[PDB]
């Protein structure tokens, strides 16, 4: 039954791993990782208040005292499990082993963190016309720009060599339901630009068995989940382009 408590939830796992982390190779090992040592030793999962906390809980317990505090700060770790991963601040604070006053604190912190964060270019790759409405509505009141909202392959090619995005919020599927995915890394080529992909189901590309995109939004959109991955997203492209930078 043990494996009936964690199967369900490593899909969102993967999404918090690959969050924190910055990749898809990165977030998937250390899921990974967390498997083999449960392999290794099945008492070390804990009676925590829920399977799925008691799955984050482990997670943050072997790999946050590379650990997880060096690739993400444990105040931004703390947005993401209330804005993408959906849980409430009595849970993610017991996730992070914390009492809910600290908790708040991190949470401050992280708002903090992100005002201070140089607002983003956005292009959106969308097709279906209320849905790109939503989200440009979104990305703008969250204080970033949109720069435009492409429809086709053509447009998007276009719009991004013209417009220079400095991210992209993608659909995975296309009007003639083809690739979102493969649409976008067509166009990027070898380009580092930080994507965001929109999808009503994210645990079908969080399987870890083939490639997948690093960021993942829900739709229907809420404003927290976006915010909190554009904000990601910048942060590792900053942090990669000022390593560059060396």
């Amino acid at each position: 039954s043990l494996s009936t408590r964690i199967a369900p939830h490593l899909p969102y796992l993967r999404r918090f791993a690959r969050s924190v982390t910055g990749s898809q190779s990165s977030g998937d090992a250390y899921v990974s990782a967390m498997l083999e040592a449960l392999i290794a030793d099945i008492s070390i999962f804990p009676r925590a208040s829920s399977d799925r906390i008691g799955t984050y809980w482990l997670f943050c317990h072997l790999f946050d005292q590379a650990k997880l505090s060096y690739l993400t700060p444990r105040a931004r770790q703390a947005f993401l499990l209330i804005a993408v991963e959906g849980f409430n601040e009595q849970e993610a604070s017991e996730i992070m082993n914390l009492d809910a006053r600290d908790f708040r604190k991190l949470l401050n912190q992280a708002s903090i963190d992100i005002s201070q964060q140089i607002a983003t270019q956005v292009m959106i790759i969308e097709d279906e016309p209320l849905i790109a409405m939503d989200i440009e509505q979104m990305v703008e009141s969250l204080g970033h720009q949109v720069v435009g909202i492409a429809r086709t392959r053509k447009e998007a090619v276009v719009m991004y060599h013209q417009k220079k995005p400095r991210l992209i919020l993608a659909d995975i599927q296309l009007a003639d339901n083809s690739s979102g995915i493969d649409a976008v890394n067509d166009i990027l080529q070898n380009d580092r630009i930080p994507v965001i992909f929109i999808t009503a189901f994210p645990e079908r590309l969080l399987t870890g068995e083939r490639p997948e995109p690093t960021f993942l939004v829900t739709k229907p959109f809420n404003p927290d989940m976006v915010k909190a991955l554009i904000s990601q997203a910048l942060f590792f492209k900053e942090n990669a382009s000022k390593a560059a930078l060396e």
